[PDB]
């Protein structure tokens, strides 16, 4: 589990979104595994605006933050998980590291701020849904 809080937005894995999220929907994209809902309180997070490929991510199934190198966001085939069938996921970054389903929502951060959240795992990789292209998260 986990979310990003920026402005009056809450960014969550689409597959973990709640009824309240869907009832206060700003934007969602199944192909990206992302959903954004509206918040009353202002968020603590800053979104990275950059093309970093190194950062640190939180792994709940290890209670640890790990430094990682990761690929640039792309359209990647993802094997079946507990929460999706095998499918193509867009805007996905991969790193070598540990990720189980409940690790979804852990933040990946670089020197510029939040890069994305954990969205995929298995076979010794961790996949992250990028948010750095969502420039509208920083305004309105
Ligand atoms: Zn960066």
């Amino acid at each position: 589990s986990g979310a990003i809080y920026v402005g009056n937005y809450r960014v969550v894995n689409r597959h973990l979104a709640t009824h309240n999220d869907w009832a206060n929907l700003v934007w969602e994209d199944s192909s990206r595994d992302l959903l954004v809902s509206s918040t009353t309180a202002q968020g603590c997070d800053t979104i990275a605006r950059c093309d970093c490929q190194t950062g640190v991510y939180y792994c709940s199934s290890r209670r640890k933050h790990y430094p990682v190198s990761f690929s640039k966001p792309s359209l990647i085939f993802v094997e079946a998980s507990e929460y999706y069938p095998a499918r193509y996921q867009s805007h996905l970054m991969l790193a070598v590291g540990h990720s189980e389903p409940g690790d979804c929502g852990g933040i990946l951060r670089c020197q510029h701020g939040v890069v994305g959240i954990v969205s995929t795992g298995g076979n010794g990789l961790v996949g992250f849904a990028d948010v750095r292209d969502l420039l509208w998260l920083d305004e309105e």
